[PDB]
Protein backbone atom coordinates (compact mmCIF):
# COMPACT_ATOMS: atom_id res chain seq x y z
CA UNK A 1 0.00 0.00 0.00
CA UNK A 2 1.45 3.63 -1.23
CA UNK A 3 0.76 5.77 2.11
CA UNK A 4 0.01 9.60 0.99
CA UNK A 5 2.29 11.32 3.56
CA UNK A 6 2.44 14.72 2.66
CA UNK A 7 -0.14 16.84 0.17
CA UNK A 8 2.03 19.00 -0.97
CA UNK A 9 6.17 19.73 0.03
CA UNK A 10 6.12 23.18 -1.31
CA UNK A 11 2.97 24.37 0.96
CA UNK A 12 1.07 26.07 -2.56
CA UNK A 13 4.74 27.75 -3.39
CA UNK A 14 4.36 25.38 -6.65
CA UNK A 15 1.17 25.91 -9.49
CA UNK A 16 0.52 22.27 -8.70
CA UNK A 17 1.38 20.20 -5.80
CA UNK A 18 3.99 17.97 -5.20
CA UNK A 19 2.67 15.42 -3.20
CA UNK A 20 5.06 13.00 -1.06
CA UNK A 21 4.44 9.10 -1.12
CA UNK A 22 5.64 6.14 0.43
CA UNK A 23 5.07 2.55 -0.60
CA UNK A 24 8.65 1.19 1.34
CA UNK A 25 8.83 1.64 4.87
CA UNK A 26 7.55 3.81 7.37
CA UNK A 27 9.95 7.02 6.85
CA UNK A 28 7.33 10.19 7.29
CA UNK A 29 7.77 13.14 4.58
CA UNK A 30 11.79 14.58 5.56
CA UNK A 31 11.11 17.83 7.23
CA UNK A 32 15.23 18.70 8.30
CA UNK A 33 15.14 21.50 5.51
CA UNK A 34 13.15 24.38 4.43
CA UNK A 35 10.87 24.40 0.89
CA UNK A 36 11.84 27.28 -0.62
CA UNK A 37 10.58 27.63 -4.38
CA UNK A 38 13.03 29.88 -5.27
CA UNK A 39 17.42 30.81 -4.47
CA UNK A 40 18.21 32.33 -1.03
CA UNK A 41 20.90 33.21 0.81
CA UNK A 42 22.57 33.56 4.32
CA UNK A 43 25.60 35.19 3.88
CA UNK A 44 25.69 37.88 0.52
CA UNK A 45 26.33 37.34 -2.34
CA UNK A 46 26.81 40.89 -4.03
CA UNK A 47 24.91 39.91 -7.66
CA UNK A 48 25.00 42.65 -9.68
CA UNK A 49 21.45 43.62 -10.35
CA UNK A 50 22.57 47.30 -11.49
CA UNK A 51 19.29 47.50 -14.57
CA UNK A 52 21.80 49.39 -16.45
CA UNK A 53 24.38 46.43 -16.92
CA UNK A 54 21.30 44.11 -18.53
CA UNK A 55 21.94 43.49 -21.81
CA UNK A 56 18.31 43.31 -24.13
CA UNK A 57 16.24 43.34 -27.14
CA UNK A 58 14.18 45.96 -28.83
CA UNK A 59 12.35 43.37 -30.79
CA UNK A 60 8.50 44.49 -31.83
CA UNK A 61 7.43 40.98 -32.38
CA UNK A 62 7.45 38.16 -30.20
CA UNK A 63 11.04 37.68 -30.39
CA UNK A 64 10.91 34.57 -32.52
CA UNK A 65 13.41 36.55 -35.24
CA UNK A 66 17.63 36.03 -35.55
CA UNK A 67 18.04 39.87 -34.79
CA UNK A 68 16.39 39.43 -31.24
CA UNK A 69 19.90 40.26 -28.52
CA UNK A 70 18.93 37.69 -26.34
CA UNK A 71 18.81 35.21 -28.87
CA UNK A 72 21.98 36.32 -30.31
CA UNK A 73 23.24 35.92 -26.64
CA UNK A 74 22.13 32.56 -26.15
CA UNK A 75 23.53 31.57 -29.99
CA UNK A 76 20.16 31.52 -31.26
CA UNK A 77 16.80 31.02 -29.08
CA UNK A 78 16.51 27.55 -28.51
CA UNK A 79 12.49 27.42 -27.29
CA UNK A 80 9.64 26.72 -29.78
CA UNK A 81 6.21 28.02 -29.38
CA UNK A 82 5.53 25.59 -26.51
CA UNK A 83 8.49 26.31 -24.32
CA UNK A 84 10.47 23.24 -24.98
CA UNK A 85 13.80 23.00 -27.10
CA UNK A 86 14.55 22.75 -30.17
CA UNK A 87 16.05 19.34 -31.63
CA UNK A 88 18.75 21.16 -32.63
CA UNK A 89 20.50 21.80 -28.90
CA UNK A 90 23.51 20.36 -27.37
CA UNK A 91 22.26 17.76 -24.64
CA UNK A 92 25.99 17.20 -24.22
CA UNK A 93 27.35 20.05 -23.95
CA UNK A 94 24.70 22.94 -23.71
CA UNK A 95 25.24 26.59 -24.51
CA UNK A 96 23.95 29.49 -21.95
CA UNK A 97 20.32 30.37 -22.23
CA UNK A 98 19.92 34.65 -22.14
CA UNK A 99 16.21 34.59 -21.76
CA UNK A 100 14.25 38.11 -22.12
CA UNK A 101 13.99 39.98 -19.12
CA UNK A 102 12.14 42.99 -18.02
CA UNK A 103 14.83 45.66 -19.62
CA UNK A 104 13.99 44.40 -23.28
CA UNK A 105 11.38 46.11 -25.23
CA UNK A 106 9.17 43.19 -25.87
CA UNK A 107 6.21 41.59 -23.95
CA UNK A 108 5.82 39.14 -20.83
CA UNK A 109 4.74 36.57 -23.12
CA UNK A 110 7.39 36.45 -25.57
CA UNK A 111 8.69 32.99 -26.90
CA UNK A 112 12.14 33.19 -24.92
CA UNK A 113 10.43 32.98 -22.28
CA UNK A 114 10.26 29.80 -20.39
CA UNK A 115 12.32 29.13 -17.48
CA UNK A 116 11.13 32.52 -15.89
CA UNK A 117 7.74 30.99 -15.83
CA UNK A 118 8.10 27.94 -13.51
CA UNK A 119 7.56 24.94 -12.80
CA UNK A 120 5.06 23.12 -14.56
CA UNK A 121 5.35 19.16 -14.56
CA UNK A 122 3.32 17.11 -12.34
CA UNK A 123 6.20 15.87 -10.01
CA UNK A 124 6.19 13.25 -6.74
CA UNK A 125 8.59 12.87 -4.05
CA UNK A 126 8.40 8.97 -3.30
CA UNK A 127 10.72 6.46 -1.54
CA UNK A 128 12.73 4.48 -3.23
CA UNK A 129 14.08 0.34 -2.45
CA UNK A 130 17.70 1.62 -2.06
CA UNK A 131 18.05 5.31 -3.19
CA UNK A 132 15.96 6.78 -0.41
CA UNK A 133 14.31 9.66 -1.46
CA UNK A 134 14.03 10.17 -5.34
CA UNK A 135 11.30 12.28 -7.91
CA UNK A 136 9.31 10.84 -10.16
CA UNK A 137 7.05 12.31 -12.97
CA UNK A 138 3.42 11.82 -12.65
CA UNK A 139 2.70 12.06 -16.80
CA UNK A 140 4.49 11.81 -20.11
CA UNK A 141 7.21 14.89 -20.22
CA UNK A 142 8.18 15.22 -24.07
CA UNK A 143 11.39 15.82 -24.61
CA UNK A 144 13.35 19.35 -24.55
CA UNK A 145 10.81 20.41 -21.13
CA UNK A 146 11.86 22.86 -18.62
CA UNK A 147 11.37 20.35 -15.60
CA UNK A 148 12.53 22.05 -12.54
CA UNK A 149 14.91 24.47 -11.24
CA UNK A 150 18.23 22.93 -8.59
CA UNK A 151 16.99 25.45 -5.97
CA UNK A 152 19.08 26.53 -2.99
CA UNK A 153 21.30 28.44 -0.25
CA UNK A 154 23.68 30.51 -2.60
CA UNK A 155 27.25 30.03 -1.10
CA UNK A 156 31.18 31.07 -2.17
CA UNK A 157 33.53 27.89 -2.72
CA UNK A 158 35.29 28.91 1.15
CA UNK A 159 31.68 28.30 2.90
CA UNK A 160 31.17 24.68 0.90
CA UNK A 161 34.32 24.37 1.80
CA UNK A 162 33.63 24.16 5.59
CA UNK A 163 30.50 22.81 5.45
CA UNK A 164 30.13 18.61 6.71
CA UNK A 165 27.44 17.63 4.37
CA UNK A 166 28.56 17.93 0.87
CA UNK A 167 25.58 15.88 -0.99
CA UNK A 168 23.18 18.20 -1.74
CA UNK A 169 25.73 20.64 -3.68
CA UNK A 170 25.88 22.10 -6.92
CA UNK A 171 28.65 23.96 -9.18
CA UNK A 172 27.91 26.87 -10.68
CA UNK A 173 31.79 27.12 -11.93
CA UNK A 174 34.07 23.93 -12.77
CA UNK A 175 39.04 27.99 -11.58
CA UNK A 176 39.16 30.73 -9.19
CA UNK A 177 36.13 32.71 -7.16
CA UNK A 178 33.37 30.11 -7.70
CA UNK A 179 30.03 29.43 -6.11
CA UNK A 180 27.68 26.35 -5.40
CA UNK A 181 24.04 25.85 -4.46
CA UNK A 182 23.77 24.15 -1.47
CA UNK A 183 20.12 22.60 -1.05
CA UNK A 184 21.06 20.62 2.36
CA UNK A 185 19.03 23.66 4.60
CA UNK A 186 16.88 25.35 1.98
CA UNK A 187 16.24 23.57 -1.44
CA UNK A 188 13.17 22.80 -3.39
CA UNK A 189 12.20 19.92 -5.34
CA UNK A 190 15.39 18.88 -7.28
CA UNK A 191 17.31 18.19 -3.90
CA UNK A 192 16.00 14.83 -3.88
CA UNK A 193 16.88 13.67 -7.43
CA UNK A 194 19.17 10.73 -7.43
CA UNK A 195 22.07 10.24 -9.89
CA UNK A 196 21.53 8.84 -13.45
CA UNK A 197 24.71 7.60 -15.89
CA UNK A 198 22.05 7.83 -18.67
CA UNK A 199 20.00 10.98 -17.16
CA UNK A 200 16.67 11.80 -18.79
CA UNK A 201 16.93 15.25 -17.69
CA UNK A 202 19.95 18.00 -18.45
CA UNK A 203 21.49 20.99 -16.25
CA UNK A 204 21.49 23.91 -18.08
CA UNK A 205 22.60 27.66 -17.14
CA UNK A 206 20.34 30.03 -17.18
CA UNK A 207 20.36 33.90 -16.76
CA UNK A 208 16.66 36.13 -16.64
CA UNK A 209 16.24 39.05 -14.43
CA UNK A 210 20.27 39.42 -13.72
CA UNK A 211 23.45 38.61 -16.09
CA UNK A 212 25.67 38.53 -13.87
CA UNK A 213 27.79 35.05 -15.13
CA UNK A 214 28.77 33.87 -11.41
CA UNK A 215 25.64 32.89 -10.97
CA UNK A 216 23.93 31.39 -13.56
CA UNK A 217 20.50 29.30 -12.28
CA UNK A 218 20.52 25.71 -13.00
CA UNK A 219 17.65 24.52 -15.08
CA UNK A 220 16.90 20.84 -15.69
CA UNK A 221 15.00 19.98 -18.92
CA UNK A 222 14.33 16.45 -20.21
CA UNK A 223 16.87 14.52 -22.21
CA UNK A 224 14.27 12.52 -23.81
CA UNK A 225 10.30 11.29 -23.11
CA UNK A 226 9.81 10.71 -19.59
CA UNK A 227 7.13 8.46 -19.43
CA UNK A 228 4.51 8.98 -16.20
CA UNK A 229 5.65 7.28 -13.47
CA UNK A 230 9.24 7.39 -14.01
CA UNK A 231 11.92 8.26 -11.79
CA UNK A 232 13.79 11.73 -12.86
CA UNK A 233 17.94 11.57 -12.64
CA UNK A 234 20.67 13.32 -13.62
CA UNK A 235 24.27 13.41 -13.81
CA UNK A 236 26.18 14.44 -10.82
CA UNK A 237 29.51 14.99 -12.34
CA UNK A 238 32.67 13.54 -11.87
CA UNK A 239 33.39 15.79 -8.71
CA UNK A 240 30.45 14.36 -7.05
CA UNK A 241 31.88 10.29 -7.50
CA UNK A 242 35.64 10.92 -6.45
CA UNK A 243 34.55 11.86 -3.39
CA UNK A 244 31.25 10.11 -3.00
CA UNK A 245 32.84 7.05 -4.75
CA UNK A 246 35.18 6.28 -1.64
CA UNK A 247 31.92 5.42 0.66
CA UNK A 248 29.30 4.04 -2.44
CA UNK A 249 29.07 2.75 -5.28
CA UNK A 250 26.37 3.68 -8.05
CA UNK A 251 22.85 2.25 -8.03
CA UNK A 252 21.34 3.41 -11.24
CA UNK A 253 21.28 0.38 -12.55
CA UNK A 254 22.51 1.40 -16.13
CA UNK A 255 24.10 -1.19 -18.47
CA UNK A 256 26.49 1.96 -19.35
CA UNK A 257 26.72 2.84 -15.36
CA UNK A 258 30.15 4.37 -15.14
CA UNK A 259 30.34 4.38 -11.26
CA UNK A 260 29.61 1.01 -10.16
C1 LIG B 1 34.12 23.51 -5.78
C2 LIG B 1 33.09 23.78 -4.70
N1 LIG B 1 33.20 22.82 -3.61
C3 LIG B 1 32.61 21.61 -3.48
N2 LIG B 1 32.95 20.92 -2.38
C4 LIG B 1 32.47 19.69 -2.22
N3 LIG B 1 32.85 19.03 -1.11
C5 LIG B 1 33.70 19.49 -0.02
C6 LIG B 1 34.76 18.45 0.31
C7 LIG B 1 35.55 18.87 1.55
N4 LIG B 1 34.66 19.07 2.69
C8 LIG B 1 35.44 19.39 3.92
C9 LIG B 1 33.72 20.15 2.39
C10 LIG B 1 32.84 19.79 1.20
C11 LIG B 1 31.59 19.11 -3.21
C12 LIG B 1 31.03 17.81 -3.14
C13 LIG B 1 30.18 17.36 -4.10
O1 LIG B 1 29.60 16.12 -4.12
C14 LIG B 1 29.81 15.25 -3.01
C15 LIG B 1 29.84 18.20 -5.20
O2 LIG B 1 28.95 17.65 -6.09
C16 LIG B 1 28.66 18.37 -7.29
C17 LIG B 1 30.37 19.45 -5.29
C18 LIG B 1 31.26 19.94 -4.31
N5 LIG B 1 31.78 21.20 -4.46
C1 LIG C 1 20.92 14.94 -3.36
S1 LIG C 1 20.62 13.49 -2.62
C2 LIG C 1 19.29 12.79 -3.42
C3 LIG C 1 18.08 12.47 -2.52
C4 LIG C 1 18.37 11.31 -1.55
N1 LIG C 1 18.08 10.02 -2.17
C5 LIG C 1 17.60 11.45 -0.26
O1 LIG C 1 16.88 10.50 0.15
O2 LIG C 1 17.72 12.55 0.37
C6 LIG C 1 22.01 12.61 -2.95
C7 LIG C 1 22.20 11.30 -2.18
O3 LIG C 1 21.27 10.26 -2.57
C8 LIG C 1 21.95 9.01 -2.76
N2 LIG C 1 22.04 8.71 -4.21
C9 LIG C 1 21.60 9.51 -5.22
N3 LIG C 1 21.83 8.96 -6.43
C10 LIG C 1 22.42 7.76 -6.19
C11 LIG C 1 22.93 6.66 -7.03
N4 LIG C 1 22.83 6.73 -8.36
N5 LIG C 1 23.49 5.59 -6.40
C12 LIG C 1 23.59 5.53 -5.05
N6 LIG C 1 23.13 6.49 -4.22
C13 LIG C 1 22.56 7.61 -4.74
C14 LIG C 1 23.31 9.22 -2.16
O4 LIG C 1 23.22 9.01 -0.75
C15 LIG C 1 23.57 10.68 -2.46
O5 LIG C 1 24.64 11.25 -1.68
CL1 LIG D 1 6.88 28.68 -20.37
ZN1 LIG E 1 13.74 39.83 -28.52
ZN1 LIG F 1 11.51 38.77 -25.69
ZN1 LIG G 1 14.95 40.14 -24.91
ZN1 LIG H 1 25.35 4.65 -12.55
Amino acid sequence: VERIVSRDIARGYERIPIPCVNAVDSEPCPSNYKYVSQNCVTSPMNIDRNITHLQYCVCIDDCSSSNCMCGQLSMRCWYDKDGRLLPEFNMAEPPLIFECNHACSCWRNCRNRVVQNGLRARLQLYRTRDMGWGVRSLQDIPPGTFVCEYVGELISDSEADVREEDSYLFDLDNDGEVYCIDARFYGNVSRFINHHCEPNLVPVRVFMAHQDLRFPRIAFFSTRLIEAGEQLGFDYGERFWDIKGKLFSCRCGSPKCRHS
